[PDB]
């Protein structure tokens, strides 16, 4: 029998069949969808998609043990880097129509092809921009609750710590996915994640620190907050 039970978070689950078990999933938003390719398991009168850990770095944090995980239902989310992955159909799962999810992209031809994903997620809203630059979309992005960031450049931290500045609430979170690749390719990644929590560590209370292996290689999820 299918068995689909509430995760610690909020908007997430658990399903446990006979052969898809140890899977996470959140509750489609727009049951119905019939995507080519979507794997869903109708339990009850519902639609929980199987978030997949190989396709979402937030999937795989979770699947990883992550304890500290911000975005919850209601919550507004400043997300730089929305359309990698899957994980843009995931948060605005979680999130629901009570919340908001505002993602910026520097391409105009990846916000376009990210039209037929996110065209009826509504609590999602694309919008172009440099996230070097937050202070260029302050007339759309209002105060948010959390930012998530999945953006492999050199300046990542610092990228998080000036969108904080601009749009983070007091006591908000921000959630980063770090490659060290995309840091350093001459140093440790074990290194260059201590560098970055150091740097993150000057504006936020680092909250936890996790790596995404097997999923992603040398990439870890850090999970801090604007006190």
């Amino acid at each position: 029998m299918v068995e689909v039970k509430k995760h610690k978070f909020p908007g997430v689950y658990t399903v446990i069949d006979d052969d898809g078990s140890e899977r996470i999933a959140t509750k489609n938003l727009v049951p119905g969808q019939r995507v080519y390719g979507e794997r869903v398991i109708k339990w009850e009168g519902e639609e929980y998609r199987i978030w997949n850990p190989n396709r979402s770095k937030l999937g795989a944090a979770i699947m990883n043990g992550l304890k500290n995980f911000p975005i919850k239902p209601g919550k507004s989310v400043l997300y730089l880097g929305i359309a990698s992955g899957t994980t843009a159909s995931h948060v605005s799962d979680i999130v629901g129509w009570e919340g908001k999810i505002f993602g910026i992209e520097f391409s105009p031809r990846v916000l376009r092809e990210l039209v037929p994903i996110v065209e009826e997620r509504r609590n999602i809203v694309p919008i172009l921009g440099d996230a070097t630059k937050p202070e260029e979309y302050r007339a759309l992005v209002p105060k948010v609750d959390v930012i998530f960031e999945d953006v492999a450049q050199p300046t990542q931290a610092k990228i998080l710590i000036d969108n904080a500045e601009v749009y983070l609430k007091r006591g908000g979170y921000g959630m980063i996915a770090v490659k060290s690749r995309s840091i350093d390719v001459t140093k440790e990644p074990e290194q260059v994640f201590r560098e970055v929590e150091r740097e993150l560590s000057e504006y936020f209370e680092v909250i936890e620190r996790l790596n995404l292996e097997p999923y992603e290689k040398d990439h870890a999820l850090f999970v801090v907050r604007k006190t």
